[PDB]
């Protein structure tokens, strides 16, 4: 007459509750494996991610105690719903893991990148991913991390977002992705609200060009490639970059950098119709906003919305939505044990 019960999915052990039927792994992440299943109970189906063992290092803790805090206080249309947290172990000596239930999307970005979207459902899904970090932003949260991976869609293409960003040694076996990072991330500047813009412009190009835009092994790499195809950036820029990171950027070979129809020809846009040249045009303008390496001369969060390409879905119902301790710490992890904890059982 457990609560619980056990079943191996893939490699690692899911033990989750009754209610909770017919486990699928659908994904995996760096801080657990996901899987679909029908909770009996809600009568759907929804998304179980597993936490094993948070706490053992900062990094996870950190990471772990704060999305856990903010999926449960911030409310929002674009940003996935926590629908319930749950451990099957029974007290804080034997604490483990934390099992969080959500509500279950249909797939990846990064699968709907790999393949070819009218102007309708990429103009709603930017959108969305705009509404949202809206919402995170008045939050007083900014994420500075978005990527494909970490957004997710409906089939009626509705979009939301999974975590809430950064706030780090990392002994694993696996990478973290960087190309969706902005100059001022990349090169450690000082951010602001329109950080984030950066990273939706590189999503928004790659669903156009079909492949990552800024790759690279290294931040070596990843700037080449910002600066290989925008150019190197203004003097004016510069005179804000760390002395010895100046010194770097600044004696760095030159470009003249190519220019956007050049970057997103019309190949790469439908445009057979007259409705359709014109709606690649917009699109092909607000992508010469977000990638703008200055972040004083790109475009704010705000605009993207008021922008022709965009605000064709607007609706002071969905982006006007009311915002709601200081969670960013350092403790031990018999510390996060106890904090994790004590914040999975409110
Ligand atoms: C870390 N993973 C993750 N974490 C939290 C929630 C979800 C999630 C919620 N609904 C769906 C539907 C399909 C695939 C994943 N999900 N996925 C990965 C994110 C990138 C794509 C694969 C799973």
């Amino acid at each position: 007459d457990n609560q619980f019960y056990s079943v191996e999915v893939g490699d690692s052990t899911f033990t989750v509750l009754k209610r909770y039927q017919n486990l699928k792994p659908i994904g995996s992440g760096a801080q657990g494996i996901v899987c679909a299943a029908y909770d009996a109970v809600l009568d759907r189906n929804v998304a179980i991610k597993k936490l094993s063992r948070p706490f053992q290092n900062q990094t996870h803790a950190k990471r772990a105690y704060r999305e856990l805090v903010l999926m449960k206080c911030v409310n929002h249309k674009n940003i996935i719903s926590l629908l319930n947290v749950f451990t099957p172990q029974k007290t804080l000596e034997e604490f483990q893991d934390v099992y969080l239930v959500m509500e279950l999307m249909d797939a990846n970005l990064c699968q709907v990148i790999q393949m070819e979207l009218d102007h309708e459902r990429m103009s709603y899904l930017l959108y969305q991913m705009l509404c949202g970090i809206k919402h995170l932003h008045s939050a007083g949260i900014i994420h500075r991390d978005l990527k494909p991976s970490n957004i997710v869609v409906k089939s009626d293409c509705t979009l939301k977002i999974l975590d809430f960003g950064l706030a780090s040694f990392m002994m694993t076996p696996y990478v973290v992705t960087r190309y969706y990072r902005a100059p001022e991330v990349i090169l450690g500047m000082g951010y602001k609200e329109n950080v984030d813009i950066w990273s939706v412009g590189c999503i928004m190009g790659e669903m156009v060009r079909h492949k990552i835009l800024f790759p690279g092994r290294d931040y070596i790499d990843q700037w080449n490639k910002v600066i290989e195809q925008l150019g190197t950036p203004c003097p004016e820029f510069m005179k804000k970059l760390q002395p010895t990171v100046r010194n770097y950027v600044e004696n760095r070979p030159k470009y003249a950098g190519l220019t956007f129809p050049k970057l997103f020809p019309d190949s790469l846009f439908p445009a057979d119709s007259e409705h359709n040249k014109l709606k690649a045009s917009q699109a092909r303008d607000l992508l010469s906003k977000m990638l703008v390496i200055d972040p004083a001369k790109r475009i704010s969060v705000d605009d993207a919305l008021q922008h022709p390409y965009i605000n064709v879905w607007y609706d002071p119902a969905e982006v006007e939505a009311p915002p709601p301790q200081l969670d960013e710490r350092e403790h031990t992890i018999e510390e996060w044990k106890e904090l994790i904890y004590k914040e999975v059982m409110n």
